[PDB]
Parts: structure tokens; sequence; C-alpha cells
């Protein structure tokens, strides 16, 4: 049996495994194009999509983040009215982009008709497992029903199931299956790929279709984005570093002498509250971060300072030809800093 | 000497090294069939045994774990009939499913008929090293003396040890040697075999003999029973998951006001008190859990979740068809929450 | 060339990486033999010496560890008449297998002479590098000079370093550059073998002469003993496990309402008043173990539990025929226990 | 696509993955030849260079060093009059010598030209990615414009970066691109080479040259001074281990009942005031070392040690012939002092 033999063959790696080789270099940082074509009617002046998550991205997010030449997914833990109207204060904030999320439930048709008409931009259309028959059977039904919109499904985390999304007519297939820093989906079902290597095994066939993917969830720092990027993602999409933040949803705690915020998996259990199954995420706080421009600010920096370093002019280049190391824990160790008392906090480091 | 240059040619895995990888499903979650038969006289509802130790199953937590679908593994460490009480008082309960732990040992024989005269529908062999020669003949004698009783006995590690079980008329083999939380053989004796390796090994010789395997010790979290049994464990065995529930026999203390239970390992020196060799576990406590009830509910919610994601409408697709990805600890960082500071506690994540 | 190509092509294990391999067993335990010849004329009950540390080894350490079936190696930061005079000591309490350090000094042939005629039965010639040639020079004409008493030298971690000391007459190799626990060798120098690799690849020039090794350093649990003889040595020495004995030269001390003792490498700054160069390695304070015939019999306890496992009758069949195999600090986290908080100390594990 | 497919072909090695193997020895410790000639101009009695940054290196620490055998680089955080006059102070202290570095800006030239009036001895011209067409076309320039002064360009962590640099004249090529204690740029740009790797790649590049290297960043202790010299570095440089002397620029501060000093990346942003671009350093603060003579001397002695271990006679020894051993994170523990309360503070052990 081929299947019992190479029950162990695969082999994967996440951000904290490789580094970013450096290159011949004919481009300064601030010269870089940070641009991307999503899909013929979608480009974004920087490759950062906001969470579709009751924690992160509302239409005051959304704004905030189009602003900054990103894109914001409204979450759907709210009524088709409501997601629609949010919609509507986004694109009446200077006809700025905007994403809504969607599930596979019985109001889907319904809802993603109501964000059309609210002026939409993209449907994400999210579920826990994007790679399978009833999924996909809806997904084709709503791209037949909806032949203009700008389409992102998921999630998948192997190429026959961004294949098998693509196959239907997805413009953009979102691939990430238990890196999410809020997650549990990898300890309660022991299920999940690392998420550079979903990125690149994604790519390899959003290549082969002239499509795109979406590198959603694991992101720490501004040097994983990079890293997503060069391991083939066309974007990233952000919970963790975005959460905190002035323009996401809930407001600011003081928890001993400190501003926190709150930020919880749509698969906690508070979060499936507010729309059976066992929860996959957990609630959570993060430190207050302060506003969503002086994050981009931050994360675009590294951005700009990873591609100036491996000569990457665009983000097709970065995709396509900047080369990765492999590294053990022990170089992980040496990436941060280390054995030295850090004073005063960076604005790029926690 | 082919044994002098091969002393480290084999290697292990065990439950944080590898990852489900997600294929294409059919099957929802709550339309899983988690029944699996360990035996032609033996079927349970879910593949979940209790483990025979003094701190985890007495009659009253194989009647909750019986409710729930499983089984329970009466501990040794009483006499013989109290032993066989405890197993009238299970089949007294509406005729549940109830299993027995004996021992090699000069009461053997006599306990296992008196076990069989109270009704029990198997006996568990337990021993340290069931891959010994004395172990094998005592079996093989039980075997040809009780012809019709459902025999588990163990533990082995290596398929040349299940196959030598099996070889003597074993109906169900049980995997494990040093897994578990409350052991310390690995550390004493310098012997073992990582868990998820020694479960393939020995479930590659169960398929050969068309018997079945027990994957015993270990198990942190739901999503280790999926690798468990993916990895072609046909059931499992814990522990450590049950031990801190109301129907656990000890009675719950309060430290620093908080309620918690005692834990301890079967080879620990108080255990071995209340029935020479040097300990090979320790004694501990762990947080009160709940009930029986509630903990089941959440394990099973995460194997059908897993089984969602792998695609497996039953447990013969997960064994013969789901595959693996390895990764590193960086993957394992990755794949638990990180960056977070959790403020609620999830029902199935601590 | 081949020097700088073959740079990093030598890997290296260490005890946590590996486990022992159970195996079919006809040997229980208390049957096990634990007897050794390290030289024709020099044969232990027990495979341990300990170690020739002005911490570890005076003749109150060497008497007791005699009477457990092992050998004490009496240190020399001392005078020749009060090193000889603790050999003395020894051999009239029963005329007990005795054991002397000596160094590569101007005073070694005197020394020497001395505690022959004092009646040690080997002398232990204790370097940093024992694969030099100054060193090597000094041992042979020690051999020609005192041609009937059994000489341990050391300490090497090559073949070539080994074989360089057979050559010249050794009896006994010691085996280990930097896994001491007081050592910071590797962190001063660079320089260093992982401890199991040096004992198989000198074990495998000791077998080709006939002649034995001697597993010096980094043994942590009774496990590690085990492991350290299946990798080829005939016997080990111990430091870190025999500190904080009753026997052991220091005097107890209360910090912090607990007994401790003094613990310190020969190359600390400290040791080395007692008797330039750079230290390598460092002071400080272990708990209080209680007496030399508790902590033995409980290291013992572990070789004959490890032995039963693998099916080893004597020492042997365990460096002949045991297996190993290779696991990931995720199996070094599983093997020791995990997920439980540990109430009652046990005698053989911290 | 060949740059596709082999986007995770390439390992890394750091310090803590390796450990150089003993090796026969015919050379004590105290008789090993330190002295390296970086270029025919200049020859250092110790292989040691002091970082050009504004916590490390100033006239006084320039002096310091140079007494003690090796060469100080003053930092360029200053006007061209006040960098000139640091050297100026060198030189009057003896005729010692004396680097100095300058970055890639309009200013370049004039102030290379004032520190060579000055009598500097290396210009170190120092830049975050020194493999870009801007950098090496600036740098071919200055090398055309000032013929017979010594070069040090950096940094580069490959062989093509390091080929770019000597193609153009450099005589000395500075290497580690994310080493540093105080960096962050592996995390905010995800860029770097892990730095035993990345000084093997670049000496074998300057090998063919018949030029040098320096290795740069991430040295931790003197033992990791040994591992960068036989991976091929002809000297070392240091920030973290000079930090906190009484000859680095900063005055000690008291925190907690113990003395501190400041030690920041040049990147870091306070370090970017006192000389756009997102931060690559943190600000921290070191406990207080003592002289830098004292530092030094416990250096050296270990790199002696290291030289008696591998039977190098001199550092071209150690270059060309030393071999490593590869070990995991066990290795690495095993490899550090383990499973002891450190009592005393140890001068080459924190
Ligand atoms: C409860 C869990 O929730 C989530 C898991 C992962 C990511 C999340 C992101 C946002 C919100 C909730 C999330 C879940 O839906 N789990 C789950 C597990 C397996 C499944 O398998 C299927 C499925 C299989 C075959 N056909 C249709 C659906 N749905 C599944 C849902
Ligand atoms: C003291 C130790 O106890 C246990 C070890 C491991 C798992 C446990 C689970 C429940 C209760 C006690 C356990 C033990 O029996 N150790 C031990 C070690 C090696 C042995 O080897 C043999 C043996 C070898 C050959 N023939 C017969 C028996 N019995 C052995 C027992
Ligand atoms: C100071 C250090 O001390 C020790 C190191 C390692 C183990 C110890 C155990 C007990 C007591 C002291 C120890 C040492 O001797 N280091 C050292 C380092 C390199 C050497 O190289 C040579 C040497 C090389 C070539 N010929 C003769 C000697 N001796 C050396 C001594
Ligand atoms: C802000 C950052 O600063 C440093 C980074 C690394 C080491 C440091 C050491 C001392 C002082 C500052 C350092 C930087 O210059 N980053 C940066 C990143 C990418 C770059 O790419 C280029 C570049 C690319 C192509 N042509 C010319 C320059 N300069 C770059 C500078
Ligand atoms: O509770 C959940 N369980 C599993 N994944 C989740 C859950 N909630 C959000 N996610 C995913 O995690 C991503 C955010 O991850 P982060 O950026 O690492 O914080 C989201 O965009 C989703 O793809
Ligand atoms: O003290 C002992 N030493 C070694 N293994 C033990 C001991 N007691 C119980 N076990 C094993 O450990 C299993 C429980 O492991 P856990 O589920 O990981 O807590 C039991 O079912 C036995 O197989
Ligand atoms: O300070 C020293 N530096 C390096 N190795 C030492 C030093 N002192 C003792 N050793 C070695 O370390 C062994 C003890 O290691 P332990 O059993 O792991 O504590 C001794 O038998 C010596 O071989
Ligand atoms: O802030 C910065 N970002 C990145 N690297 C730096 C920065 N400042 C100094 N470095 C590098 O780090 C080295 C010192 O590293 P350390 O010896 O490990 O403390 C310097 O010689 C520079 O090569
Ligand atoms: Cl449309
Ligand atoms: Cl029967
Ligand atoms: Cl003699
Ligand atoms: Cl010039």
């Amino acid at each position: 049996n081929a299947m019992w033999e190479t029950k162990f063959a695969k082999e994967g790696l996440t951000f904290d495994d490789v580094l970013l080789v450096p290159a011949k270099s004919d481009v300064l940082p601030n010269d870089v194009d940070l641009s991307v074509e999503m899909a013929p009617s979608l480009k974004l002046n920087v490759p950062i999509w906001s969470a579709g998550m009751d924690t992160i991205t509302e239409a005051k997010m959304a704004i905030a983040i189009a602003r900054q030449g990103g894109i914001g997914v409204v979450h759907k833990n709210m009524s088709i009215e409501q997601q629609a109207e949010e919609i509507e204060k986004v694109k009446r904030s200077g006809g700025l982009l905007a994403a809504a999320a969607v599930g596979i439930t019985n109001d889907t048709f319904v809802r993603v008709e109501k964000l059309i008409e609210a002026g939409v931009d993209a449907i994400v259309i999210d579920t826990a497992h994007g790679h399978s028959a009833g999924v996909i059977n809806k997904i084709s039904e709503i791209r037949q029903t909806f032949k203009d919109v700008v389409i992102v499904a998921g999630n998948v985390a192997t190429a026959e199931g961004a294949r098998a999304l693509f196959e239907v007519g997805v413009d953009i297939v979102k691939v990430g299956i238990g890196p999410g820093s809020i997650c549990t989906t990898r300890v309660v079902a022991g299920v999940g790929v690392p998420q550079i290597t979903a990125i690149y095994d994604c790519a390899t066939v959003a290549r082969e279709f002239g499509k795109t993917i979406i590198a959603d969830g694991g992101i720490k720092y501004s040097g994983d984005i990079v890293k997503a990027l060069a391991a083939g993602g066309n974007a990233v999409m952000l919970g963790s570093m975005l959460a905190g933040t002035d323009e996401s949803p809930g407001e600011t705690e003081i928890f001993q002498g400190r501003q926190f915020k709150t930020y919880r998996g749509m698969g906690s259990l508070a979060a499936m509250e507010h729309g059976k199954l066992v929860p996959e995420g957990i609630e959570g706080r993060v430190p207050y971060k302060g506003s969503v421009a002086d994050i981009i600010f931050q994360l675009v920096g590294g951005i700009r300072s990873g591609m100036g370093y491996t000569g990457s002019p665009d983000l097709r280049h970065l995709r396509e030809e900047a080369a990765f190391v492999r590294m053990t824990g022990a170089g992980l160790r040496e990436s941060h800093p280390h054995d030295i008392q850090i004073t005063k906090e960076a604005p790029n480091y926690s």
C-alpha cells in the first residue's frame, strides 16, 4: 500500500525555519514597488488584507487599512443589513476598497447580493475546510450566479485543495490551516500544514492558473510578511498584528496599569455565541498597539527593507527569484536579539 | 558486525513531530462514524479505553466511559474478590462493557476466571515488558485455558514484539513503552520508542494478522488521539486526560484555592505499596477536570473535526489513507496558540 | 582540499538524542549480570567509577563505592604522601579496590610509585587533552616503567585519540571532552564531541584492541548509564550523580532551609587554586543526596531494568547487540514526565 | 523554473549548531601563535576587531584593544573633524593601530581623506547591504582614489557578495547579516544567513583571492571566536563581548543594586537620531564587565585552549584543517553547564 508506506514522507517548514538570503541589489528600499494585482479588477498598493474577524475588521478598520494601501475584510458576525451597512461606510469614505466575508450557510446568496449592492469589491468565502465537496459545490454555484465579483475562497493548505478551488472559478485562494495565533485547530483536530510549505505548495498551483493566493495566519513580525511573500504569497492576511489597534472593534481595557484589547478566534466559544462543533480557537488579550497607520508604516518599512536586501524591485521578483536558507532553532535564537536586556521598546519589535 | 554498524540507524517520531494533512472531504464532522471493532465480539462506539490505573479506573469510571461509547479497564491493585465485584457493578448498570487488568503473577489464572464469572468482556494482560519469554509463555497458556475471552496484552513498542503476542492468540496488542505522562521508564532505564513510530510499526503487524492495537500513553490533547488513530491505532488508552474527573477514584483536594486530584503511575513508589524493582513512575496532582461525560464530549468532538478535515468517513479510512506532514519545533510553536495572553479557559485547551 | 570540503561532514549524538529499543528478553532484571572486566586483573561488580575530583572522591567515597561493587578514583589535589595515605585507608577497609588520579607533571613518576606502594589497583592518568604528543610520550614512558599496573588514560573523544593511547599500552581509555555537568570546555574553547557519538567511536577502537573504555561525563540519570554502556562503554564515570552524598568530601550547607554540598570542576578557578590557563569549569552547589549506598542502589536498579528491557543477560550483550532509536526534542519531552505537577520526590527522578 | 524549485535547497549553521573536534596536538596553548595578516601592511597580534558602534569604540576603546594586540574601529556617529581627532588620540598613544568606519554618504570621500591624514590604518566601509550596485560602485571609486589604504568593506553573507567586493579591490570583507546580539534585521526584514555558514561560504572566496574576512556578529563566548576562525574567518569583530567595559563610551548606571552600561544597535531608533528607514536594532543594557585588558585576556585564553585541542600551532592551521561536528539542541545543552546551581561567577562564563 503506497498510502501506508508514505504516511510520513511529507516535510513542512514554517516562518521560524527559514531566512531570506541577501542577493545582488539595484534597488533602494524606498524605491521598491509594493503594489500587487490580486485580480484584473482588484489592485492593492500594499499587499495586506485585514482579517475577517469580529475583533479585527469592521468599517473603521477597513477604512484605515484601505487608506494605507490595503483592503479590509468586514466580518460576518452580524446581520446582512448590518454587514452591507458597514460596506457603505467604507465606500462613503472616499470610494475606498472594501471586502466582506461570507460563510457557506443558508443566507449566503442573499448576503453576497446585498454586499454587492453596497459596492463591495471582493467576496471572501471563509470556511474552516475549503477542500470539501459541499463547499466547492456552493462556491461554483456562487461563481456562476455572480460572474463579475472578485471571489476569495479558503482556507486550504495543499496543492490539490488550491487546485479544486481555482477549478471552479475562484479568483484568489486563501491559504492557511492552523497557523493563526488564536487558533487551536492543530491541537484539537491534529490537522495542519506548516505555513511556509503551505504557501509554497499552493502558490505553485496559483502560478499555473495565473491567479493569486493570500497567505493567511501565523505572521508575527514584518519579516514574516517578507517570508510569506517570497514563498509565493501575492499578499498576506493579518489578525494578531492588527489586533489592539485603535481602529479594531473592541474598546481598550486597563489590566495591571497597562492598556489591552480583546483578540479572539472566530472559532472560540465566545465568538460562536455571537453568531454542534467543538471550539477551535481561544479568547485572549493583546497590548494596545496604537493606530493602524503607525503599524502599517512599520510593516511596510520591513517589506521595503527585505526587498532591498533581496534585490527585488517589485513583488513579482520577490515571489519568483528570492531564495531561502534553512536554519535550526539555534539559528532562530541568533536571529532575534540575544544576550541583551532590552530597555526601550522598538516600534517594530516587542 | 551488522548490529554494531546499525546501532543508530532507526528513527522515531512522536505526536508533536507530526500534523495530519487536510484532504478532499465528503463528510461533515457530525456524520463521521467513530465506531471500531476491537475483536469479533467487542465493538466500541468511540475508540477510547480508560487506563487500568488505581487513580483512573474503578467501577465508577468504567460505568461513565462505557456510557459514552468507550470501555474502562478496572485496575488490579485490589483483591480478586474486589476486582470481580467492581466488574459486577458495571454489568449491573445496564449491561455496559467492562474490561479488567491482570498481571503475570501467581494469582493470574484464578483472577481471570473470577473476572470472567463476573461478566468481564476483555482481559487486559498488563506488563511492563510484554516482549519477554516468560510473559509470552503465560499469555499463550491463558489463551488456551480461556479460549473465548477477548485478550488484550501489552505493552510492546516494536513490530517483533507485537508479532510475538499475536502469534500466541492475543486479540488486541497494547502499544507504548515510555510515553506516559506519569512515566519515567525512559529516564530510569533509558528504554523506549517515540509513540507515533511505535504505533505505526505495530499497526503494520496488526494489519497482517487482521487484529487490532491500542495506542497507550502520551496523549495530551484531542488532536493527539487523531494522530494516534491515523498512525494505525484502532483505539487509544487515556490516563492523563481522564485524570481528575469526578468518576476517577480519588477525592478532590484544595491547593492554593483550586481543586486538584491525585494522578500517579502504577510504577510509582506509592502505587507499588498498594500492591525488588526501582520505581518507573512519579506521583502527582492534576487540576479538577469535571465530569467524564463533558471531557469525552470534547475529545469526540476533536476526533470528528479531524476526520472531517481528512475526509475520513470512518476510522478505517483514517487508519489507511490519512497522510502526515513532519514539522520542527518551530512548527509546533505555530501549531499551539502563540503571541497571545489567553484570558478565558477553553473547554479543550489548557 | 578535502579538509576544507569536509569541515561540517561529521554528526554527533548525545544521551538526550537517543533511546534504547526494547527487544525480546529471556532475563529478569534481578537476574542480570552487571560485572565487567576492565583489565585482566581488574573486575568490577557494577560498572561504575567515581570521578577523580576534589569534591567527589577521597578515601571515604572510594570505600563506599567499592563496597557497592564499583571503584573510586582518589583525586590528586593533595600531596603524594596524602594521596598515598588515602589509598592505604581504602585497602585497610577490607582490601577494597582503589584507583588514583595522576597528572602529567614533574612529580608523576614518584606519585605513581608511591601509589603503587600503597596498594593502588589502577592509575588514572587524567589530562584535559589526552590526544597530544607530550601526553602520549609520557604515558608510554609510564607504561614501560610500571609494566604490571592497570593504566587508565584520558581524556579523548575520537577513534584516532583512543587508538593513540591503546598503541602505547594503555589498558583503559577514558572518553569525554566537554560533556561534564560542571564543564565549560565547549563554551570556552569551542571544542567537544557529543558524548554518545564519542563513546561509540572510541568503543569501536577498543574492540579492535581487546581493551575497554570508561564513558566519562554527562550522565544525568540512571537511564543515561544504560545508554552509555549500550553505546559501547564498558563502564561509566560519575561526578554529578555522586555529588552531594555523605561520603563526598565537602560538608553540607543550609541554603534557604535546604541542605546542599559544593560541586566544582577541577578546572574551575577555585579548584586550580587548591593545586597560565583560563578556567574550563564552574563552581556550584547540588542538593544533598544522602548515602552513596542508596544512590548506587537506584542507579543499579535502573541498569537492571534497562537490561531486562533489551534482553541483555550481561553487559557484553548490551554493548554488542542493543539497538538505539533517534528522537527529536519533542521525543525527549515525551520521555520525561509531562503535563503533571509532581508532588512527591521520586528516589530516581528529581 | 530552477529558482522556484530550489527555493529551500540551502542549509545554514550557526555557532550553537557545531563543535570543534579535538585532534592530535603537538602545541601547548601558551605556545600558540595568534597573529594574523589581514593585509600586507596590517598585521594583528590577536585576531580581534572592536565594533564600529557608538556604544563600543571611540579612542579610549581603540587604545585599549590595540594595546592587547587587536585594532579598534572608531565609529562614524560624529563629525569628520571629531572622528579624525579620535584617530589622532590613538596614534599619539604610542603609534597604535587604528581603524575608522565610514558610510556611503555624500561626505565619504572627504571623511576618508581626513582619516588618512590623521594616520588611520584601515578604512571600514560599513553598510547594511554590501552586495548592492550603488555600494560596490562607490567602493570601487574609493579604491581608485585611495590606492594605498587598507579597505574593509561589508557587510555580506554570501560567496557572490564577497566576490563582488574583492573584485573591486577590497582588501578585507566583513561578513555577517543578522547575527548581532542587538540586531533585528532577521525579524524586521526576514533576511539573513546563519553565521557559521556565512563565514564558510565567504572564506571560500577569500582564499581564491588571497585576501581575508572578518567574522562580524553573533559571538557570545570565547569558544564562538574559535568556531568563527575555524570556519574560515581570519579575525572576528566583537560588540556584545566588549560592551560594558570601562573603555566603552558610555558611563555606568546602577540598576537594582548592580552596574550596567548602555549597548545599542547602530540601526536602533536612538542611534539613528545621533546621526526614512525603519529600525533594525534595539537599545539595551549589559552588566558592567570591567577592563578591556581583563576581558581580552579571557578571550585570548579561550582561543589558545581551543587551538591546543585542535593541534593548531597558528591560525592558518585552524582555518584550513580543523574539523567540526554537528550537534542538536540536546548537544548544546550538554555543552553548557547543566544540572548544577552555579554559585560563583566564572571570569569567562556568565
Ligand atoms: C469550529 C471550527 O471553527 C473554525 C475552524 C478553523 C478555522 C476557523 C476560522 C473561522 C471560524 C471558525 C473556524 C470549525 O468550523 N471546524 C471544522 C472542522 C472540520 C470541518 O470539516 C467540514 C466539512 C467537511 C466536509 N464537508 C463540509 C464541511 N467543516 C468543518 C469545520
Ligand atoms: C517497576 C516497573 O514498573 C512499570 C514499568 C513500566 C510500566 C508500568 C506500568 C504499570 C505498572 C508498572 C510499570 C517495572 O515493572 N519494570 C520492569 C522493567 C523491566 C522488566 O523486564 C521484565 C522482564 C524481562 C524478561 N522476562 C520477564 C520480565 N520485567 C520488567 C519490569
Ligand atoms: C584549564 C583546563 O582544565 C581542564 C580542561 C578540561 C578538563 C579538565 C579536567 C580536570 C581538570 C582540568 C580540566 C585545561 O587544562 N585546558 C587545556 C586545554 C587545551 C590543552 O591542550 C593541551 C596540550 C596540547 C598539546 N600538548 C600538550 C598539552 N593541554 C591543554 C589543557
Ligand atoms: C536601517 C538599517 O540599518 C542597519 C541594518 C543592518 C545593519 C546595520 C548596521 C549598522 C547601522 C545600521 C544597520 C538599514 O540600513 N537597512 C537597510 C536595509 C536594506 C537596504 O538595502 C540597501 C540598498 C540596496 C540597494 N542599493 C543600495 C542600498 N540599503 C539598505 C539598508
Ligand atoms: O478560531 C479560529 N480557529 C482557527 N483559525 C482561526 C480562528 N479565527 C481566525 N482564524 C484564522 O487565523 C487568522 C489570523 O491569524 P493571526 O494573524 O496569526 O492572528 C485569520 O485570518 C483566520 O484565517
Ligand atoms: O508508572 C508507570 N510507569 C510507566 N508507565 C506507566 C506507569 N503507570 C501507567 N503507565 C502507562 O501510562 C499510561 C497512561 O499515560 P498517559 O495517558 O499519558 O497519562 C497507562 O495506560 C500505562 O500504559
Ligand atoms: O572543570 C573541568 N572542566 C572540564 N571537565 C571537567 C572538569 N572537572 C571535571 N571534569 C570532567 O567531568 C566529569 C564529571 O562530569 P559529570 O558526571 O557530568 O558531573 C569528570 O569525571 C571529568 O571527566
Ligand atoms: O542595529 C544594527 N542592526 C543590525 N546589525 C547591527 C546593528 N548595529 C550593529 N550591528 C552589527 O552587529 C555587530 C555586533 O554584534 P555582537 O558582537 O553580536 O553584539 C556589529 O559589528 C555590526 O556588524
Ligand atoms: Cl457579479
Ligand atoms: Cl473463555
Ligand atoms: Cl607495576
Ligand atoms: Cl591611499
